[PDB]
């Protein structure tokens, strides 16, 4: 897949978790942490646009899962893709 | 400022320097190194909505100028301001 150098799902994983212990600063620290173990790969513009997009969705609303989902079929990390995501 | 603990001069000098060295994945090699110098904080939603806006603005055109003062003045971070940046 054209995003898999992005670790999104580990993202997602580390967000999730992140939240459930309700520390400070999830999504700063999850993007860190993935940055240590999986390397420059992961802050790529495309990376970028992705887990905007996703993060917006579940930041202004809820049901974390239809946001994931649905950002995972209709956004392959173009900067386009913020018109609609 | 709100935004002091993104670090946005110093990411803006690393792409410009990056980019002025031709090199590959500007967007996320200087991220990486803005975080192993500075920390977690430069990796915070808010300094990801400036450097999209500004990074957008920086493809999808030119004058990388105009792109860094006009996000400077207008951009606060906002989630809400992908609408208009
Ligand atoms: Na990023
Ligand atoms: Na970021
Ligand atoms: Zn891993
Ligand atoms: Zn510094």
């Amino acid at each position: 897949d054209n995003l898999t150098h992005c670790r999104l799902f580990e993202f997602r994983l580390c967000l999730l978790e992140c939240m459930s212990l309700t520390l400070d600063h999830c999504y700063a620290r999850c993007t860190t942490v993935i940055t240590q173990i999986h390397g420059s790969d992961t802050n790529r513009f495309d990376c970028t646009i992705f887990k905007t997009c996703y993060y917006r969705c579940y930041v202004l609303g809820k049901t974390e899962d239809h946001c994931w989902k649905g950002t995972a079929t209709s956004v392959t990390g173009d900067v386009g893709d913020l018109e609609f995501c």
